[PDB]
């Protein structure tokens, strides 16, 4: 079969405008007015207000194409809209082919007959979704209430896109994926899955093939499963009558190499290649797919104080340190492979074991699920359902039903997937008393029959689950199920309450913090607008009361500043510190709670918001914190009533030995504690490692501290505690004294030495990639902490700044 | 019978000491222990933390006395203890009298045999409370939940002395009230009381005695009523047994001169003249009694939305314009008269109907209730019991019922005394989850049955109502009873969510403020705590976050700052908007609402927290505001969806006639659709007056306002509002023009003008007594606020400063 492909530039115009304009085609109307400088940046001070008018209007697309007397030749040719957002009517030759009531799927169109040789015309009108949706709601028996836009939950869109806590109302159409024309002869290949049967020693799989002939034919399918070298090969043929065949060919791979999420293994993938073919040779349609070989389990066992939630993939218990992800723009179309890659190996390097991605933004573009598999990041795949009362008529629930099976079709071969979720926030928010006091849960049967159903129609490798907080009988409950802890950020109680949260899974927690000063400065449109409380500041924070929340958290550990370069360095260490004794603190219960998820990894445009990488790439500094809550192999303190309480973490196969050092050091002085000798931590385990009475402790003066050192020389972890707010802390400014080595061309190391406690060293250099930052550094210690810079010259490289919380500086 | 009383110095000593030190007699331990150099001033800086062992340790107290052979002639003497800081041992000469359980009643004992002639020895032994209590509730069947201090419920004492969100620990002992050693021969009365009976054009009246004869004996008693010229007069004459004698005496009066609440009428007062006569006629016992002649109901009549909550004063329904009352000294003998007349005439001129006597400090001086009567300032009484699961076996039983007995009995008397409640915040704490998941509500039985059997046994006059929060289904609801607002506080909500609070009667709300900066000055020890959240700062804070709240709010509608003394000025106005912005819409719902009393008018030492008055006496500004928010006769604003709301409220008993100005000015510029009608407002309710459509209106340029105007064309009161937090309105420095005419010796009349918008003017002058100021200006008028300066003289009242948050220059 070929494929003339109508991606490229198209014509596009108002519903009602003379000028055709020019187009991209995986695009958005807005982005082809910002392109002919119809409208301005959105994303720049308060521009979205601006640029409202375009969600209401209606638009046509169109594309002129030249087709051969060869390409008709083809006995069928359909035509594909991989993804088309939302509503549409789309004319070939001014002749109806079909609505489309959906962004998150492929719609396919049979035009044969239609088509005409040399010049062709396809026209899409697209609809404002605005209108069409506030129409789908009128007409509805009863109003359904969503959050910010309620009519939003009629259409199968984006929920984002509307907009959110985070996001703006950017309520973009456009054709956002490739559109394709397929001629193809006698059959194709219309799904292809490799599902584990069952696993051990050896290897069971079956390859299952949907195939839609359109003569009653004989055929020839014929693959090479193959890893690295090729382990597997076989032909088979079949005589089959016309219509959708579906097939289970069961084969063994011995010594099956299997894949593992990053930290517990390797990502090993194998490939599978396979060629449908006629009886004279020739070949109809190939596959080639990548899967992996992997049992998932979720462990779901009643025990004293409810019941475990604990992922075990191939039986080893992995606990899931990790991100809730969001589309990547507003736009979807911008985003391009090299940005999915950038924050996904940020990801990785960070120690991420999963992300859950979240049932607002989109089912992904392949990039980010092969990269997840690729990388060893596990995933949480939610249907895309959120935070709403959702329709549950029939002719609803069929639309829902149509999309779940092309979904789990489409993602069901990537071994990185790991969960099927019905829903964000529903089943909680029913619960609560958020959206009132009905008794119809509106949208249960979609998360109760629809979705488990289809699931487990199509996909007997995964466990569902019905809603991303459900926690037993309250359902953010921290007996049973996951666990979504908004108490810390949007109830406002102090972080350090974090603590005495002890839920199975925390799938969802975050602080807020305001993006790096160069990415502040892309969306400020003044140095006027450069203060933390200003209108362009407030209004780049679609959270209620931001600002705020964020000035409160500041000044739970700190001195307020009217300073806006102040509070970015204050206000973004919090995020780490909230962040931190979160993530700390889960770890330390290890399978008790068996899981923490950040509540966000990225932004979709530049916004002061939970994200710690920003909309432009620009890791906020609690990334360098998260990679540190996240080491592998890990100490933390914790108090008890008066007694500190070391812990012990090993995210790892294999047991670990080393020494740790106690302390209860003056911010001078030297320390009033033990150094201990060889302290052991089991394989994949939190152990308790020591106590520490404090009865008399100076709280202003002191603070106790704890150093890993792996069985070599190395610090592999450290660790502090403080008794009293920074400030109170009557700490010395601090001077830091540090030297830079050269270990290869662009590879660098940095050693560190300080006098006092110098606290949250900010090491500031154009184009580095830090191994660490932000750090504390202890009297009596030096730190070679290694960066690069392939950007910078070998000189240049000593330009370098830095800046903390308490300094003068020096070489 | 005569009285030789035992107040004046005593001598005291701990437990185990050898030297015996001076002390005063109404007195604490504390005090007397300040006053001899062996503690720090306690309400300074951390000394809250030096003194926490006085608590712990046991008491000697010791008078020795002179008595005459003239003295013991008299055939009963009787020791009486007003009141004694709970739990002691008294002897006299060394021989037991008996324990005391009690802070809040007197004790009173039979002594004639013990007593010598000549020198005498009474010994008091006070035991340490903390060590007392912990005992008896280890040995109680139960463990039961306080809040700081949980053991502070077995016992009878001041709930706030061991500390509270804006009290300190200092749970001082010591015998608090007089001392009074008296003798009688023949016959006492025991107590008298005059309730009305029935009410109308003519009053019923009766006189209840109570005597105690020891012999059986002929008495007359004989009485003059009067208001003051005496309107009746009337002896009567008996014959009784020995023991208690009661008697029910009916009277008329004809064409009664009526109590009622400041605002409403007159506060006429009866005075009761009797005395108890022997045979002979010589009299035995003399009573002065002052009261007044009113009907009180609770009106709790079922409606739409609920159920009411409404005082209705002699058929006319009040709303109650109020605040909570508090101990005015965390040690309470140091309170004197001059303090109670300060604090009360201070509530009475800043407009107030009402004070709930909170039911954690105590059952007041007489002193205090006798203004309040004077006044026309109601009161809501609490018995005292306060946020705890209190114990409610027999044994305690009986003790409490003795105790509600004798207060009943005390107070019956005074007319301001408007309700008796049972508790605050038990009922709403059991129905939340606070000590939640209990199913018995600890202390239920002395809401349910002690106390209103003892209310009804001995005052029919007055409605008892069973808990300071005391609603319907959920205690704390809108629909019935009344409501604790503690969203906006303690929650965290933006304070202009009182708006969507529409509770039937609201007792408590309220927001924090630091004190004057001469009051903050008194307790920080250095000028480096003088910063917004310093160590003594939020120390002098028990409020779990106060000082990150208060910092919160602050950054809602303004800028933040790091400096002192700005921070003062912007967290004490934000104070009087919280507290403005929900007194004027409760008054807005008029009867649908009846009732606001803020949470706290007075403090018990120097300290950041809810108080309107600081410890020393010193106006907070929101003082003013409060004022404002209850003029007799006002006009308020107040949004719906796109459109502004103007109000006319009226706390008087007669129709207004009057002017009001709409307008929608730039904080320049007068300019738009100026709606310049007269109207009426009808007597004693809440009207709508005015509506008028916000359509595009610029948020940070213009500013809506209301003035209203009595038929003499004076300026009673005005009103603004804003679209948008002060912090972005485009808001130009403004001068002010000011000049100071002399009404009176010491009268003074200030006049203002200013160019633009002046917000919060700040009138400071060394003794005055403002009746305005924290007063917004507005452009195109002149303001004649009056005030008085007793102390300076007239040239020396033109040495008088101002600020405000925006003025260049000034005259
Ligand atoms: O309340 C905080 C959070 O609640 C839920 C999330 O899915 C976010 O949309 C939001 O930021
Ligand atoms: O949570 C705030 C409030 O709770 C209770 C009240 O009686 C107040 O004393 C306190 O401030």
């Amino acid at each position: 079969m070929e494929i003339l492909k109508l991606d490229g530039e198209w014509e596009f115009k108002a519903v009602k405008d003379k000028k055709w304009r020019k187009a991209k085609v995986p695009g958005c109307v807005h982005l082809d007015l910002m392109e002919n400088g119809l409208i301005p940046d959105p994303f720049v001070g308060e521009n979205e207000l601006e640029v409202q008018w375009v969600e209401k209007e209606d638009w046509i697309y169109r594309k002129k194409f030249q087709v051969g007397k060869e390409f008709l030749k083809y006995s069928s040719i359909y035509l594909e809209f991989e993804g088309i957002d939302t509503f549409s009517e789309i004319y070939l030759n001014g002749k109806k082919i079909g609505e489309t009531d959906n962004m998150f799927i492929a719609w396919e169109f049979n035009v044969k007959d239609l088509l005409v040789e040399g010049e062709n015309e396809l026209e899409v009108r697209l609809f404002s979704p605005s209108k069409v949706l506030e129409e789908r709601a009128k007409n509805y028996p009863y109003k359904l209430h969503g959050g910010d836009y309620s009519p939003r939950v009629f259409g199968r869109k984006a929920q984002y896109s509307f907009g959110w806590d985070w996001g703006p109302r950017l309520a973009t159409s456009g054709i956002w994926k490739s559109v394709k024309l397929k001629g193809w002869n006698k059959a194709r290949l219309l799904d292809v899955w490799v599902p584990v049967r069952s696993l051990g020693e050896n290897a069971q799989i079956n390859i299952e093939l949907d195939i839609e002939l359109q003569e009653s034919i004989p055929v020839d399918v014929a693959f090479r499963i193959s890893h690295k070298k090729p382990v597997l090969e076989q032909r088979l043929r079949f005589t089959l009558p016309e219509g959708r065949v579906f097939l289970k060919i069961p084969l063994t791979i011995k010594n099956p190499k299997l894949w593992f999420p990053r930290g517990y293994g390797e990502q090993n993938l194998y490939t599978l290649q396979l060629v449908l073919l006629d009886e004279k040779g020739e070949v109809l349609d190939k596959v080639e797919e990548r899967f992996g070989i992997r049992k998932v389990e979720l462990f779901t066992q009643e025990d004293n104080k409810g019941e475990s939630f604990v992922f075990k993939i191939n039986n080893i218990p992995v606990f899931a340190k990790g991100a809730n992800w969001i589309p990547a723009d507003s736009f979807l179309p911008r985003i391009k492979e090299e940005d999915y890659r950038l924050l996904l190996i940020r990801a990785k390097e960070a120690g991420v074991n999963m992300l859950r991605v979240w049932g607002g933004g989109i089912y992904e573009n392949d990039i980010f699920y092969e990269l997840c598999d690729e990388l060893g990041i596990m995933v949480w795949q939610d249907f895309m359902f959120a935070c709403a009362e959702y329709p549950d008529d029939e002719n609803f629930l069929n639309d829902v039903q149509k999309e779940a099976e092309f979904v789990i079709k489409r993602l069901r071969n990537h071994p990185s997937i790991v969960l099927w979720c019905g829903n964000n926030c529903n089943h909680w928010g029913y619960y609560a008393k958020w959206w009132g006091e009905r008794e119809k849960f509106w949208g249960e049967e979609i998360y109760s029959r629809v979705l488990p159903d289809v699931c487990a129609r199509l996909d007997l490798t995964r466990p569902y689950w019905p809603s991303s907080p459900y926690g037993g009988k309250d359902p953010n409950s921290q007996e049973v199920g996951d666990r979504h802890n908004w108490e810390v950020w949007h109830g406002w109680i102090d972080f350090n309450g974090y603590l005495k949260d002890n839920g199975r899974f925390i799938s969802e927690f975050g602080m807020q913090a305001p993006p790096v000063a160069e990415t502040i400065r892309k969306f400020i449109t003044s140095e006027k607008e450069y203060y933390p409380q200003s209108r362009e500041m407030e209004f780049h924070n679609k959270a209620r009361e931001g600002t705020e929340r964020i000035i409160r958290y500041i000044a739970g550990h700190f001195k307020i500043t009217e300073d806006m370069n102040e509070y970015i360095y204050l206000s973004q260490i919090i995020q780490g510190l909230a962040l931190k004794t979160g993530i700390e603190h889960w770890r330390n219960n290890k399978f008790h709670t068996s899981g923490s998820l950040i509540w966000q990894w990225n932004d979709c445009w530049p916004v002061v918001s939970w994200s710690i990488i920003d909309y432009y790439k620009k890791l906020k500094p609690s990334y360098y914190f998260v990679k540190r809550a996240f080491r592998d192999i890990k100490v933390n303190i914790e108090p008890r009533n008066g007694k500190l309480l070391v812990f012990g973490v090993n995210d790892t196969l294999e047991k670990f030995y080393g020494k740790i050092e106690y302390a209860i050091s003056t911010f001078r002085g030297k320390r009033r504690g033990k150094k201990e000798v060889d302290i052991e931590i089991p394989a994949n385990s939190s152990v308790i490692l020591g106590e520490f009475n404090l009865e008399d402790v100076d709280k202003f003066k002191e603070f106790f501290y704890v150093q890993l050192y792996n069985e070599k020389d190395e610090l592999i972890d450290q660790n502090e505690y403080f008794f009293a707010p920074f400030r109170h802390l009557e700490l010395p400014n601090a001077v830091v004294v540090y030297s830079v080595k050269e270990i290869e061309e662009n590879s660098y190391l940095l050693n560190i030495e300080s006098d006092f406690l110098a606290l949250w060293v900010s090491l500031k250099l154009e184009n580095a990639e830090w191994e660490d930052n932000f750090v504390n550094i202890y009297p009596k210690t030096k730190y070679s902490i290694r960066f690069k810079a392939p950007y910078t010259l070998k000189e240049v490289e000593s330009k370098l700044k830095l800046e903390g919380y308490n300094l003068k500086k020096v070489i």
